[PDB]
Parts: C-alpha cells; structure tokens; sequence
RNA sequence: GGGGGGGCCGGGCCACCCCUCCCACGGCGCGACCGCUCGGGGCGGACUGUCCCCAGUGCGCCCCGGGCGGGUCGCGCCGUC
C-alpha cells in the first residue's frame, strides 16, 4: 500500500441504457383507470 | 406744405395647385419565425372494456397534416392639414 497509494478507477463506457425501473404513470391514465373500473363494476352489477 | 397711399429685388425657404422619394403610425393583404393546441403515420409504452382486432383515454420521442393565436422580422396595397 505504502509504495504506490494512487487510485487508477477503472472506465466504463458500454451501457445500452435501458430502463428496468418502473416509469410514473401520467394523469390521463390514472384518470381513465376510474371510469374503466366504474365501467367495470356497473356492467357487471346490473346483470345479478 | 400735411396726411394717406401705391411702389421701385432678385432670391428662394416655407408651402396652396400639378410631379417623385425616405420614415412613423394604423388598416387591410400576403410572407417568414416563435408558440399554443388539434388530425394521419412511425417508434417507445400506459390503462382498461374486448379472446384479440377494435373501442374509450392518452403519455415519451421520431415522421407528416390541420386550426387558432400573441409576439418578432420581411414584403404588397389603401389611409394619415
């Protein structure tokens, strides 16, 4: 350690840059999720 | 004599009447740029109805189309003791 202390960090350059993360879903989106459900809980309902 | 008056000048500057330019402002007309926001396609991909297709919604980018619109710039015409 004590005859060459230096830091050499490796590079790094490959990366294809995809996205595993999950996205924020936009307001439209959430704003038919009600209104498909609603849609979904009245056709069902007024059948039994 | 007094009073009154006409004069005796060339020149233009301003500018009435006939010509022709440079700006400013407006209007109308067109052109370019920026913007908003509406349609078709391509890709990324959300949601549910639907077995899917499709339907309803609509997000990221790329390619095309349309409607309105403020501002900026460019041009065409009409108006302005």
């Amino acid at each position: 350690i004590r005859e060459n202390p230096v830091y050499e960090k490796k590079p790094k350059k490959e990366v294809k840059k995809k996205r595993w993360n999950r996205p924020k879903m936009s307001l439209a989106q959430k704003k038919d999720r009600v209104a498909q459900k609603k849609a979904s809980f009245l056709r069902a309902q007024e059948r039994a």
